[PDB]
């Protein structure tokens, strides 16, 4: 159960890595503590990258995606591992 | 960098004994920083709200915060 700010710089360490991936939104809250990501994705192969980069520091489940000619948005739920 | 702002929320949020953040949401458009809080008093309210600046612009909605 580590701190906000120690999974924030994770992320971000995790985000740097991966340039075909940008967070558009991002959500936390106290009672739940887990970190809900809204990201875009130049494509499929980015977005793995990301999902599988955050691990395993953290566990990810994936939500719902949008997939078009541009890219991928979509959701995704970080928890610590 | 979002993580810069969260930590400068950090420690404006320890600097304010009587406040307790509840949830927090952030999205590229706005660039912008939602905060659900709980305050103890006005005061403690007020004290938040004035060490939050300049670093950010605060917009008030137990309550939400807006941080740009």
């Amino acid at each position: 159960h580590a701190p906000l700010v120690d999974r924030l710089s994770a992320l971000q360490n995790i985000l740097s890595e991966t340039p075909g991936i940008r967070l558009r939104a991002l959500s936390w809250d106290a009672a739940g503590n887990r970190l809900q990501l809204d990201i875009a994705a130049v494509s499929s192969r980015a977005l793995e990258q990301f999902t599988q980069r955050a691990q395993p520091r953290f566990r990810v489940r994936p939500g719902d995606m949008i997939t078009k000619p541009d890219g991928i948005e979509g959701q995704l739920t970080l928890e610590e591992n």
